[PDB]
């Protein structure tokens, strides 16, 4: 079994503590540190902890994941090493907590494997590398770099290559990374895979990147628009369906060779986009990225390989054929970002919802007054006008949960209540000294 | 004319030698043209020419009665009208509208009578720069030392008094460095001009002190913010039109009406009286300022508050307005708004009588208890919706304050505050 294979590895690398991991509602990690004495009641019959964490009745289980453990390349104090465990959560009974994360997007590929079908997900995740003063993190730039750079240009060379090199050690197989736009962001793109192995390992690349900026004396930070006037981070996220082991979104005989699942897919998620937004686009900051000008989509449409829509059609056809949805950021729980993407998309494909006609035109160009004559939308401009939406999106709210929509809702209030009475910097720029 | 033989005398007695022609823009902001005494029979007769795209080819039309000697040679100034060179007003001028909408309630028997509240606060300067750091530590009606602006609010008072202006009162407010000055009540034109004095008064002699007088709605976050609460009453044939000994609490049907009028176009209203992004920051819960659309007696702080007194000091206490407001425009929108109540008869909602801050949601509820508008973009939807407030601002001021007002929030929302740095930064 797993249990054996997972005891060999800790005498054969000296494993002393594991971590057992799991991610709140805002998809930030928490764990137990355990010493690996404890390990076999861990994979037994679990580690009780406070659950209160996870809402960020008190009583609740951790269920470690075999197919989850690995060690730290990072190696502890005198050969000592540590290894890590993506736990679910589960009530003191047995039966599931439908308030974690991890628990949703399972239910939601259970849901979709009824139907024969299988999400693969492949996201580039753009982030920042911010220098340190004084021990605090900043938005100061690490490097002054731009598009495609190489170094000296490119100052975090050497951070980028542990960050991959460490994550190929935990089994993680990386398509390419490179600097994006802004100064000192950067683009890591791996492949595709399950929707549930792709949010683990989202979880794992934050908590690596995280940790390696901060050996290196820097901050690595996955917020959407940390500085204002340059491009923000975005997570583009490949999606493709997969039938019956082959890709349900292609058709050779069909036009464009797109099959009519994609269509009904890409119809589904534009439908909900707007309510999906409060999940991929979690925070205030969130909409500031959302902002025309940057690499961000901003108004509602689907478009082919020559146009920056919200949903773009890539040219690769067979395996390959796939969507980009770009409006999420990397800063979204990425259980529930891929749960509510499954949800509405096929949603799209069970009721046939034909999606609107693909605006191969530039739309920032295009005037607004034609915007409403073709019938384009737009994104949500605020956190709360996407919370608004969300809440009234009875099935995202099914699909998720009434657990973990409440929760998403009281701590999106919570933050957003306390930003709107807020008096910022800007307000004292341009009033104080005429008024 | 003999105000202007009256202006040469005082002149060559004080020994004036320049003129500001002073004059508002669309946002409440004074501009001038400062002219040699030698030009002044010019201004007093065809006029001084300057380009009009300050009020966003016109002449400056001073008004003799408005001529003053600044008390700190000697300087004087003219409040002028602004038209267009063959000689019609132009109606993109704020005090030109409020001299329409004026007419307008004349040809009716109606006079407005405005007396505000004005509170502000006096602040530091750090590198000859304004800040926000208060000044005093000081709270509600407080007394010196506590109170360390005591000197310069008495000149204020003084400086204003010079200038034929009667002040009611003056005190410390609640948050720390924040003041009030409230004066006597008098016409809408009378009183918009001396709320633009004030300001400039006020911001002249805090430089004076090494400090900033500033009449921005909220400059700090946690403290009370700055309000202009309007005492408004309306005047029939000289008798005032709000008074009824007969009718229950002593209040005619005119005042219910103007109230009902008020009310209705509020939260259209609120784009001109609130006009600063930061005003919206100032309309939030637990300060002195109104949120909730409700009317009541003395007892409770609401928008609209009728004071205990009557016969002819019978009046309404409109407190959603801040002192950042262009008061031509501020009294404009109220007069049209409420004359409308008047004219169609529009019945106001029942007084609220019990605490709103402490009610219950799912209460208001029933109660059918609106909000004002919570950002500045939400306001100017509703006032550009508002075709009665459209028409009597003038299509050319509504477009300069739609305008500006998106401007300013197109600007706000797309900025980075530090805020969502301290909120997200360390943990995303
Ligand atoms: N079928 C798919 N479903 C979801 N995502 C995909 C799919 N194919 C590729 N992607 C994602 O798109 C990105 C680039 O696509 P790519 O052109 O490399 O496809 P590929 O040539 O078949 O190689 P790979 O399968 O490793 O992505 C990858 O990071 C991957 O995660
Ligand atoms: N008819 C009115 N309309 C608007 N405001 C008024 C009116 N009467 C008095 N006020 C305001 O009330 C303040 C004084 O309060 P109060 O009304 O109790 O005294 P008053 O004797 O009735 O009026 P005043 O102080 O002007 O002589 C003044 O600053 C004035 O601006
Ligand atoms: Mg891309
Ligand atoms: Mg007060
Ligand atoms: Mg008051």
């Amino acid at each position: 079994s797993k249990e054996d294979e997972i005891f060999r590895i800790v005498e054969e690398k000296n494993v002393r503590f594991v971590r057992l991991q799991f991610v709140d509602v805002q998809g930030i990690p928490k764990n137990v540190a355990i010493p690996v004495g404890q390990l076999e009641k861990a994979l037994g019959p679990g580690i009780h902890f406070d659950g209160s964490s996870i809402e960020g009745e008190s009583d609740m289980v951790l269920r470690p994941d075999p197919d989850t453990f690995r060690v730290l390349p990072w190696s502890g104090n005198e050969g000592t090493a540590e290894a890590r465990l993506i736990c679910d959560i589960e009530l003191p009974d047995g039966k599931p907590f439908m308030g974690c994360p991890r628990q949703v997007l399972k239910k939601n590929m259970e849901e979709a494997a009824k139907l024969g079908y299988v999400m693969n997900t492949g996201p580039e995740m753009e982030f920042f590398l911010f220098k340190r003063q004084d021990g605090m993190p900043t938005n100061i730039p690490q490097d002054r770099g731009g598009y495609f750079d190489l170094a000296p240009i490119d100052l975090a060379e050497e951070i980028k290559r542990e960050i991959v090199l460490v994550l190929e050690e935990m089994g993680f197989e990386v398509e390419a990374a490179h600097h994006e736009v802004a100064f000192g962001q950067h683009e890591i793109d791996f492949k595709y895979d399950n929707a549930l192995a792709t949010a683990d390992n989202v979880i794992t690349l934050k908590y690596v990147a995280k940790t390696l900026a901060l050996q290196h004396g820097l901050h690595a930070t996955f917020m959407p628009k940390p500085i204002f006037g340059v491009n923000g981070s975005g997570m583009h996220t490949n999606t493709s369906l997969f039938k019956d082991g082959k890709n349900a979104f292609y058709d050779p005989d069909a036009p464009d060779q797109i099959s009519d699942t994609l269509r009904y897919f890409v119809g589904g998620v534009l439908k909900h986009i707007r309510a999906i937004t409060a999940i991929t686009n979690p925070l205030v900051n969130s909409y500031k990225r959302l902002v025309p000008g940057y690499e961000a989509p901003v108004y509602i449409t689907w478009s082919g390989p020559n146009r920056s829509s919200l949903i773009r059609v890539p040219a690769p056809r067979g395996n390959s054929t796939r969507i980009e949805i770009r409006s999420p950021d990397p800063s979204c729980n990425p259980y529930l970002a891929f749960a509510a993407i499954l949800a509405a998309g096929l949603d799209g494909v069970k009721n046939k919802i034909e999606p609107p006609e693909r605006v191969e035109k530039n739309i920032y160009k295009l005037t607004e007054e034609e915007r409403e004559k073709l019938g384009i939308g737009m994104l949500p401009g605020t956190l709360k006008e996407a919370i608004e939406c969300f809440k009234e999106d009875e099935l995202l709210v099914s699909a998720l949960g009434e657990h973990v929509s409440q929760s998403i809702i009281n701590v999106a209030m919570a933050d957003w209540d306390s930003y709107r009475t807020q008096v910022h910097q800007w307000e004292l720029d341009r009033y104080l000294q005429t008024y």
